[PDB]
């Protein structure tokens, strides 16, 4: 898709509402980058929540949260019509380099079930279980939203402890191709939400587990060049 210079507008951070949780490494990396470079270059993508003067964060949770942590006030933003057909939503695929037996033990310690099930991926994609865990073997992790959050918490902890390397793939096919090559061991598969589900969630004040949405527009917003000091 084409890159397009789009006009941004500064929006106050306190008007932005998240729809998903954070990955600690991504939060800390953003803070390190923006303070080290002094430049904010990737605009927030926002959509107004109907009946309010608040915005759904479409893209930029880690940027918003990092700026809030730094004590900033505003961020450059592109305002979208969320239900325009050009706005599409997919998901991310958490994958790891590491020992699946250690991951499974940690998942079970958090009260999750991990069940060998050759239909796990199909069930996950239908929204019937929290995640499928797919590699040499195929496991179902039953549940829904709360169980997805428990899985993600374990992964973030193991990422921080360097027990695994935790990476997020945009495309399931890419994760599977890298597993074939021996670059990753297992991938977690869940169903993407619909846009209607995202907006319903933010309207009730709730959030998904980290990296639940991956939004795509008909164009790529060109990068911008805003000084960090201008956000305060
Ligand atoms: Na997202």
């Amino acid at each position: 898709i084409p890159v397009k210079k789009v006009e941004y507008v500064f929006i106050e951070l306190d008007k932005m509402k998240p729809h998903e949780q954070l990955v600690q490494r991504e939060l800390e990396d953003f803070i390190e980058s923006v303070t080290g470079s002094g430049i904010f270059w990737k605009p927030m993508l926002l959509a107004k929540i109907p009946g309010t003067d608040e915005y759904l964060i479409v893209d930029g949770h880690h940027r918003w949260a990092g700026l809030q942590k730094l004590g900033a006030k505003r961020a450059p933003s592109v305002i979208l019509d969320y239900f325009d057909e050009g706005v599409k939503v997919y998901t991310w695929y958490p994958a790891f380099k590491g020992d699946v037996n250690k991951v499974i033990e940690r998942l079970k310690a958090e009260g999750l079930e991990v069940i060998e099930d050759e239909k796990a991926e199909e069930k996950a994609e239908k929204g019937e279980i929290a995640f499928a865990l797919i590699g040499e073997k195929s496991f179902a992790i039953p549940g829904g939203l709360e169980e997805q959050k428990k899985v993600s918490k374990v992964l973030d902890e193991m990422d921080q402890a360097k027990e695994i390397e935790l990476v997020y793939y945009g495309l399931k096919e890419d994760a599977k191709a890298d597993m074939e090559k021996g670059e990753i061991d297992y991938v977690f598969i869940r169903k993407a939400p619909t846009k209607e589900e995202v907006m319903e969630l933010v309207k009730r004040g709730e959030v998904f587990s980290p990296k639940t949405t991956r939004h795509v527009l008909p164009f790529i917003p060109d990068k911008i060049d805003v000084k960090l000091e201008d956000l305060f």
